[PDB]
């Protein structure tokens, strides 16, 4: 749940692609059978990490809690959203909500990694 100096990769999947309808055969996230359904608001009102990585196995009580995500190097931080766990070592399916928005000078373009700190937060909506 708490890991520090994680030397993280970037893999921030797709979301936005089709409107969050996860439900769609080649996608099929955690709880998308249960959220793709829910009306566009809380979807998009908060950004989107379906999770994945070595530390922090939060599976199947996961889809509900937020994931904290800083970069110690520049100060860049934000709240992020539990929704999925992947098993392929990714990060979150972002795509525009924690990388996109935490990048720094391009640094984490320019080697498809970054140094960060995360840790479980609940974000009680």
């Amino acid at each position: 749940e708490q890991a520090n100096d994680v030397r993280a990769t970037y893999h921030y999947y797709r979301p936005a692609q089709n409107n969050w309808d996860l439900g769609a055969p080649a996608v099929s996230a955690y709880c998308a059978t249960w959220d793709a359904s829910k009306p566009l608001s809380w979807r998009s009102k908060y950004g989107w990490t379906a999770f994945c990585g070595p530390a922090g196995p939060r599976g199947q009580a996961a889809c509900g809690k937020c994931l904290r995500v800083t970069n110690p190097a520049t100060g860049a931080q934000i709240t992020a959203r539990i929704v999925d766990q992947c098993a392929n070592g990714g990060l979150d399916l972002d795509w525009d909500t924690v990388f996109t928005k935490i990048d720094t000078n391009g640094i984490g373009y320019q080697q498809g990694h970054l140094n960060v700190n995360y840790q479980f937060v609940d974000c009680r909506d």
